[PDB]
């Protein structure tokens, strides 16, 4: 209060200056010395402050100096006979104009008023103004005397009211003068200089030519284009329909008022242009929360790539819209009001204007923290923890370099979108905050547009950096700018230039080695001229559509390449198979063979079956041998010619082994919580390694010594599927399950056994069955069971499948019905052919 009443009147100077005197002072009126030396004046400074400040000290130390001040002037008054009983009769909003009128004047200039320190001690408020209004002091400066003699007589602070309140608006102006009038009826231009205004209105005609433009664009292309169309570029396509509210509800109004000066479309126009401004602001930062949850969830976990069909996207949109209004319509319905802002041009949310009718003490507290700690929160960790999983992804196998340019563009976007973010959003919650915690301070128009300069070119910069740096979208817009434009077998290229011949599609993956890739390539010695011809093998993990995960930030992972020359060769082959001597004498005089061989650490080719309604859902393991033309060096695989290369994709199956494991018989026995009996299960299986179509006998074996009674006895062959890409993530699922209805008796025993009959036919229909690998659309079965070599030093990545007979007691205990349940493994493979 008293601080504030003298920051105002005195003014606080940081610098050390001469005041109209010609001493040194400091501060607001801390006089420093009488010496005409500069460095006498530095030396009581340096040490009352307490360090080098070579004339400059903070605004929290000219505070200081101030209270310092305070404390001195105060006991000044009580040391004087005459000021004491005043002050002491006085209330303490009266004490601290009593304290201006001694701060300049001093002890001396107050001591001389008799007759208004009497009627001032009497409570004679009315007649003492009148006295002190015809003093010295009121001719001397009735610009401060004014303000305080109006305090006098009032005992409020309402001459010190920092701007001027309204019914429906809030100017950051000081209306003592006589020049405040209503920003919806008389122009502003007492604020500001006239030009600033022009300037808003120059500023408001950039966003619009550069705003509609890019966010229209990205929907219209979006309606021609049907590769864009997919559940992760909807909450981008919620973006650009946030941001082309805020061009045609806020920026359009804003520049018709900013030409004028003035807001014309009264209080119902600032209403609706603030909703819309917020609406489109605020449904654009959840939107870029839903998108950092969105790419989280997805690259980290493949399986999700299916889940995340349209009703998903749309439950992301739906919310994005849902906390946009959550906060965006209170303002209209009593929570806070939507005033003019800044040069009373843009309307906006009042975060500055304490109005309990409204309650913006609550609402301030309530949007900063939620809005602006949630999406802090939940976005860092989102990228945060992107980032370090791809890093240690990459770590993981550094000799793939595919992977390290994808690590390093995914670190610089999210480095980029950390700092658009940023700037965006901090500028707004930090003056609003400096505003909450200094409200006795004064705030000029051109400080509330600082933040409103940040977060509306957001509008335009959140665009460039999520829609217009997307890789799709950056080449789907390319072409709309531009009117449109810019027995053994084999397989032949497109420019039948290059020609592969692999023996089979099958290879075969036994335990200890695996059956390596053998064959041929037919080249053209006119067309492939002083260029360099490249046999590759290479095993790939797909997930999601192939041009939308490009985009996002990185693609499919590759679980191992490993690329082959050929044409020419380093010397030959050493020693040729059957397949190759066969093939180079059927063939002509250009064929070139390769031995193409795997490691120990490759999973097997598994794919996952999708519904019949996912139409644009795929994800799965596949083998791809490729071969290709080129002219640059060994390390320009990245890219390759389309026209030229030719692909064949393989399988690595896996045989069941001659030798079977043990017998499978597991045993468990259970208790309860009253009842202390024990009740002994044990389960057993024919086979340790059963077949596809094999019937799976499964001799259950209950011996029951309890109380209770057991309600049926259900059998199930599940599937576990372990799939590991960035984490170890394992899903059970169930294949085939049948169950007795007979029922246990208390010391009772029981030998019953029931057959399950696993197919892939019965199972059809269903999300995220694992199947053995599709050479092309072609009817299979049900995925294999996946074998790991023993004491192997890396880590095997992929899709990992396993089964399990899970046999579950539906035990009737004490309505309730407690589930007790075991599991056995087994294997379910094809035979040796």
């Amino acid at each position: 209060n008293i601080f504030e009443m003298l920051r105002i009147d005195e003014g606080l100077r940081l610098k050390i200056y001469k005041d109209t005197e010609g001493y040194y002072t400091i501060g607001i009126g801390h006089l420093l010395t009488k010496s005409p030396s500069l460095n006498a004046a530095k030396s009581e400074l340096d040490k009352a402050i307490g360090r080098n400040t070579n004339g400059v000290i903070t605004k929290d130390e000219a505070e200081k100096l101030f209270n310092q001040d305070v404390d001195a002037a105060v006991r000044g008054i009580l040391r004087n006979a005459k000021l004491k009983p005043v002050y002491d009769s006085l209330d303490a909003v009266r004490r601290a104009a009593l304290i201006n009128m001694v701060f300049q004047m001093g002890e001396t200039g107050v001591a001389g008023f008799t007759n208004s320190l009497r009627m001032l001690q009497q409570k004679r408020w009315d007649e003492a103004a009148v006295n002190l209004a015809k003093s010295r002091w009121y001719n001397q400066t009735p610009n401060r005397a004014k303000r305080v003699i109006t305090t006098f007589r009032t005992g409020t602070w309402d001459a010190y009211m920092c701007g001027t309140e309204g019914p429906n608006f809030y100017v950051p102006f000081s209306n003592a003068t006589g020049v405040v009038r209503s920003p919806f009826e008389y122009p502003q231009y007492y604020l500001a200089e006239p030009w600033q205004f022009s300037m808003l209105a120059a500023y408001m005609f950039l966003l619009i030519v550069l705003g509609f433009p890019i966010n229209f664009l990205t929907l219209y292309v979006t309606v021609q284009h049907k590769k864009l169309r997919t559940p992760l570029n909807y909450i981008l396509l919620n973006l650009a329909v946030a941001d082309l509210f805020m061009v045609l509800g806020g920026f359009t109004s804003t520049l018709y008022t900013s030409l004028h000066g003035y807001f014309v479309f009264g209080p119902t126009g600032c209403n609706l242009q603030g909703f819309f401004a917020t609406l489109g602001g605020e449904i654009a930062l959840w939107s870029l929360v839903v998108l950092a949850i969105e790419r989280y969830v997805v690259v980290c976990k493949p399986m999700s790539n299916f889940r995340f069909g349209e009703n998903h996207a749309i439950m992301g949109v739906a919310f994005t819209w849902v906390m946009a209004l959550a906060c965006a319509a209170p303002p209209l319905a009593g929570w806070s009001r939507y005033i003019p802002e800044g040069l009373q041009c843009s309307c906006g949310i009042d975060y500055y204007t304490l109005k309990p009718e409204v309650n913006n003490e609550s609402f301030v507290i309530y949007m900063f923290v939620v809005h602006f700690t949630i999406p802090m929160i939940i976005i860092f960790f989102c990228y945060g923890q992107l980032v370090f999983t791809v890093k240690e992804a990459a770590a993981q196998q550094q000799e793939s370099a595919t992977t390290q340019k994808a690590e390093k563009e995914v670190t610089r976007m999210v480095i980029i979108y950390v700092i658009a973010f940023l700037i965006c959003w901090v500028p707004y919650a930090s003056v609003a905050f400096y505003i909450f915690t200094h409200q006795g301070s004064c705030f000029g128009p051109i400080f509330m547009t600082i933040p409103a300069f940040f977060a509306k070119s957001a509008a335009i910069y959140n665009p460039v950096i999520y829609i217009m740096m997307n890789k799709q979208f950056r080449n789907c817009m390319l072409t709309t700018i531009c009117c449109g434009k810019n027995v053994i077998f084999k397989k032949v290229s497109r420019d039948k230039s290059v020609t592969i011949y692999l023996g089979k599609r099958d290879y075969v993956d036994h335990v200890s080695q695996v059956e390596p890739v053998d064959g041929v390539v037919l080249v053209d010695p006119e067309l492939v001229k002083g260029k360099k011809v490249y046999v590759t093998l290479t095993c790939a993990f797909r997930y999601g559509q192939e041009d939308i995960d490009v985009m996002g930030l990185t693609f499919r992972r590759d679980l191992y390449f490993s690329r082959v020359q050929v044409y020419p060769p380093v010397g030959a082959m050493s020693v040729l198979t059957q397949l190759q001597e066969s093939l180079l004498k059927k063939l002509g005089d250009n064929t070139y063979p390769f031995l193409l061989t795997f490691p120990d650490y490759l999973p097997c080719s598994v794919m996952l079956q999708p519904a019949p309604q996912d139409v644009g859902k795929s994800c799965g393991v596949d083998f791809e041998v490729k071969a290709f033309a080129s002219d640059i060096t060994d390390p320009e695989e990245d890219k390759i010619p389309k026209k030229s290369s030719v692909r064949l994709l393989i399988r690595k199956v896996q045989h069941a082994p001659p030798e079977m494991g043990p017998q499978p018989s597991a045993e468990a026995s259970w208790q309860f919580f009253m009842s202390d009996k024990p009740l002994n299960l044990s389960v057993s299986l024919s086979k340790e390694i059963y077949f596809h179509g094999e019937p799976i006998p499964v001799t259950v074996t209950v011996t029951n010594n309890t109380d209770k009674v057991v309600k049926k006895i259900k059998v199930s062959v599940e599937q576990i599927a372990n799939v590991v890409l960035y984490s170890s993530d394992y899903y059970v699922k169930p294949v085939a399950s049948e169950e007795t209805q007979e029922k246990v008796q208390p010391n009772s025993t029981l030998t019953k056994t029931l057959v399950l009959v696993p197919l892939l036919a019965n199972n059809r229909e269903r999300r995220g069955i694992a199947l053995d690998g599709k050479i092309k659309h072609e009817d299979t079965n049900l995925a294999s069971s996946t074998i790991i070599k023993e004491g192997i030093d890396r880590t095997v990545m992929g899709i990992l499948v396993s089964y399990h007979i899970k046999v579950k007691l539906t035990v009737s205990g004490f309505l309730t019905s407690s589930e007790v349940a075991t599991e056995v493994p087994f294997r379910l493979m094809h035979p040796q052919p």
